[PDB]
């Protein structure tokens, strides 16, 4: 099994593709709205990716709501979590855990890419993407997020506190070709790391930023720092599950390394499942091959890993086309109650 998750072009899975998938394994796929276009097309691409592996893969998508949604193509659109945030609804929270869930697997779909657990410290940062974040403090962003994800999970989809350590503390700095986070590890406990901590129950998996935190490590960022990943993802705030790297193809992080170093170095500092979304195939080769100069005993801790996340995927829900209706439906629904409520 090849220790990654790599993207898909189209709407099927290409003779390249499927070429790498045999011979590679990977341990599992993401998926954008290139992937998603009509229910059956979706659900054929997923049993595709699920007949060419020997494992049962990793299918994910970022279906946060909002600016952040694959679905489009579908008609399920669904509102911005800061939105839901803004309206107050505790039972609306719960309505976007529920109805994520269920979309996603009817279409065959078995890890979304959520919460986002970033704390939207002021409303002076700018963020190029608008709305993502749960909440203004710590404290809120648990609350709402564990609501969330406490559905989303409560449905059959797993789950994915990002981005880890917290980038609504991450700032431009010129000496710095990544964003950097300058605060004491401590004060980020109080703060930034704190939902980690507190929702370690409800996050089947954590994805580590390209930031970096130079108190712990001036050398590599989170993704590629045993420090940071080592110490104070698995140590101190103690996380056993699964951990995804931020995509590795686009980004100022190509600027520095090529995503199949990366993705190595990833592993080495401890991340189980690096993320290779765009153009994955002339990468892979040379990850595979760098393997087995790991530890032989790390690699055996990330790969009983990600096999009890593999565990616990779920299956798509048997083709009943009055479910998918109640999806469109209820995520429909969902969208005029945070309209009604401006
Ligand atoms: C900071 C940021 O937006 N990172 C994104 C992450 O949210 C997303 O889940 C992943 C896969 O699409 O790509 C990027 O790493
Ligand atoms: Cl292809
Ligand atoms: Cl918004
Ligand atoms: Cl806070
Ligand atoms: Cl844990
Ligand atoms: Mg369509
Ligand atoms: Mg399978």
């Amino acid at each position: 099994m090849l220790p990654a998750l790599i993207g898909i072009s189209g709407h099927e899975v290409g003779a390249e593709e499927e070429a790498a998938i045999r011979r590679l394994q990977p341990a599992g796929f993401i998926l954008f709205s290139r992937n998603i276009d009509s229910v059956e097309q979706v659900r054929g691409l997923t049993e595709s990716l699920r007949k060419l592996c020997l494992h049962h893969p990793v299918i994910a998508v970022d279906q946060e709501g909002g600016r952040v949604v694959r679905t489009a193509s579908l008609g399920l659109n669904l509102p911005s979590p800061a939105s839901l945030a803004r309206l107050g609804s505790v039972g609306g929270i719960v309505e976007l855990g529920a109805v994520t869930a269920l979309a996603l697997r009817y279409l065959g779909v078995n890890l979304n890419f959520a919460p986002v657990l970033d704390i939207c410290h002021d409303p002076s940062a700018a963020n190029a993407l608008p709305g993502r974040c749960w909440g203004d403090n710590a404290q809120d962003v648990i609350s709402r997020g564990g609501v969330y994800a406490s559905n989303l999970r409560r449905g059959g989809v797993q789950s994915c506190g990002k981005h880890f350590p917290g980038m609504g503390r991450a700032l431009a700095d010129p000496h710095f070709s990544l964003p950097v986070i300058g605060l004491d590890e401590r004060e980020l406990f109080k703060t930034d790391l704190l939902p980690f901590l507190a929702l370690c129950p409800a996050l089947s998996s954590i994805m580590s930023a390209h930031i970096m935190l130079p108190q712990i490590d001036p050398d590599y960022p989170a993704t590629l720092s045993e420090r940071v990943i080592r110490g104070l993802l698995r140590d101190r705030l103690g996380f056993r599950g699964v951990v995804f790297t931020d995509d590795l193809c686009m980004g100022a992080i190509t600027t520095q390394y090529s995503p199949d170093d990366a993705a190595f170095l990833s592993l080495k500092a401890g991340c189980d499942l690096p993320l290779i979304c765009h153009d994955p195939l002339p990468w892979l080769d040379g990850l595979a091959s760098r393997q087995e100069s790991l530890n032989a005993y790390d690699r055996w801790d990330s790969f009983k890993r990600v096999e009890k996340l593999s565990d616990s995927l779920c299956f798509p829900f048997p083709e009943k086309a009055s479910l998918w209706d109640s999806c469109l439906r209820r995520a429909e629904a969902l969208c005029r109650l945070e309209e009604d409520g401006r």
